[PDB]
């Protein structure tokens, strides 16, 4: 045991805990500076003890040295895209599909509903707690490796909060700009006279392809998680909510307007909230994303293969 | 010109005549027997003047030496799956979402009607009207080279019927062995002490896959077209019933108890009959492929790429 030890053991615990608090819960307990002055001391004591410099320090985000290639990568599970709905009516004709699809319809049908938004999907994997990889969804199979930029966002934990993290986890989420960031940068661009982003999910796309960790780290990126791809070493949730409230105790981003509603007409109302709030949330959303919350359904429910929407096989009963 | 050549050309057009009625019309013009002397006075005198030999000539199906190993072909267009549905008020609910989906639903609302095989996704490739690759389905994007045990296949024409064939015409279709040629080959290999096949679905896959295509030529097996993949060189007709008599019109076998039927309870009266039917076809059918007819109102829907059914994004109005 050596006192400097335990002094870099205690920083990085107090400010991993501070960045879940600030991040994540959206409630700081102490202000910006008090945050920024542990910051730098622990990054001095680490520079000047290197032996005690750990990968997954807080200090440790942005790699010194810009990339010269993206390697590819391949998804053990791959990365499904969502079927899309224009209508109540469309949507209706969802539900009205499932309630007969089912066996046992239960009484509440409950959805778990979100935001959609409009952003970068990605797959980050976290090796018992440490963030090891992440990738882009790329085209649901393959993508490209993009760790290092997506260690720079300051809401991804390099290490996940828990004594008893799983043996690998797979984070599922999309990255993304909220406005304030966007307009920020927009800025800064047109004052250091370079070229300005159309859009914030143009700016988001821009800055998760650059090669410099150094100019990733300068944009302002947040990471929402939506799913769990790989989870070994644990027994997660029997509903999706309980999944995301999960993956948020452990310390990772959830978006905050996820909701519970029973039946069809509940979530249609989230639909209208959530449409009437777009003008109040800071960052881009193009709709919502309703999923059926127990995941024994989901899984009787089951995949559709890529398949035309104006063909289908009526099956005999044996 | 020659008498011989005359004579070659003459025999070649009357058998491929009288394969097509007798295989596709179901109606031949001539006995079994007149057919067999003009085939083998046909083989005869090609190998008396094998100058004169053809690829694609009605005595040449079945290649003489087995194949080593299935070479892998990457479909240029991918072959799809079909959603599926259970009942009727499931059914219902597929219409109905598709009814709301589209912009200006017609009165009536069309579908091409037809029996669900259970046989083997294939695809065919004629250049110039003549047979030249067929592949497996496999996983709708990379399948192995079967060309010449589909060349066996009585049914399937080694040249289109046609003096202007397209420049390039893939047709996409189910190999399947009928009842009575499943029947026959199981009493074949009970009086000869080889292994039986449990049903004509395991029968027909596994002849696919002999390396020998003088063993899948003694397998019974029919192919039956359902759809095209690419066409060049032609303007193909814009309703999938008119694409299919097409199809017929130049020597493609296609099933014959397809049927239009105007809105769900007409495709209802269908499904009913067909299944009546199920005891009387002579081959094995697990359902009915519904699709809309409209070949417009099909590319304005499209497609629905790999995605949960327990999910749906209900996206905002501009
Ligand atoms: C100077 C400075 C330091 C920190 C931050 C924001 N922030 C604050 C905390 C905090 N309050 O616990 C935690 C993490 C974090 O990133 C900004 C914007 C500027
Ligand atoms: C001996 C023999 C010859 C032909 C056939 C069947 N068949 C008949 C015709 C025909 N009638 O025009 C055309 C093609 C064909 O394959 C069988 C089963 C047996
Ligand atoms: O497979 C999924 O659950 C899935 C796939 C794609 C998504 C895109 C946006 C939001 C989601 O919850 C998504 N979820
Ligand atoms: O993409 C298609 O049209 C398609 C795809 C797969 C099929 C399987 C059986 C019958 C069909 O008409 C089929 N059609």
């Amino acid at each position: 045991m050596t006192n400097i030890q335990t002094q870099l053991d205690n920083l990085r615990k107090t400010l991993r805990q501070y960045e879940y608090e600030y991040h994540v819960l959206d409630n700081p307990s102490v202000p910006d500076s008090e945050y920024d002055r542990l910051f730098h001391q622990l990054k001095a004591l680490e520079l000047e003890h290197p032996e005690f410099l750990t990968s997954d320090s807080p200090t440790q985000r942005v790699g010194a040295k810009p990339l010269s290639g993206f390697s590819q990568i391949r998804h053990e599970i791959p990365m499904l895209s969502l079927d899309n709905a224009f209508s109540d009516a469309e949507f209706n004709a969802f539900v009205k599909r499932i309630e007969d699809r089912l066996i046992l319809l239960p009484k509440p049908l409950t959805f778990c509903c979100e935001p959609k938004l409009d952003g970068l999907a990605v797959s980050i994997l976290y090796v018992n707690g440490e963030l090891t990889q992440a990738a882009t969804r790329g085209d649901g199979t393959t993508g490209e490796d993009i760790t290092a930029n997506i260690r720079t966002i300051r809401n991804v934990p390099l290490q996940l909060l828990t004594d008893n993290p799983p043996a690998r986890l797979e984070v599922r989420g999309e990255v993304f700009m909220p406005h304030a960031g966007f307009e920020r940068l927009n800025k800064y661009a047109l004052e250091h006279n370079e070229k300005t982003f159309a859009n914030p999910r143009n700016a988001a796309a821009g800055s998760l392809r650059q090669l410099d960790p150094n100019i990733t780290s300068k944009r302002p990126l947040v990471l929402n998680a939506y799913g769990i791809g790989i989870a070994e070493g644990v027994d997660l949730p029997t509903t999706h909510y309980a999944r995301l409230q999960w993956l948020k105790s452990i310390g990772i981003p959830v978006n905050p307007e996820i909701r519970l509603c029973n039946g069809a007409d509940e979530v249609l109302g989230f639909y209208r909230d959530i449409q009437n709030k777009r003008s109040s949330l800071g960052y881009d959303i193009d709709g919502t994303v309703l999923k059926i919350n127990d995941i024994a359904l989901q899984n009787e429910l089951g995949f559709i293969s890529k398949a035309p929407r104006w063909a289908i096989a009526y099956k005999f009963p044996a």
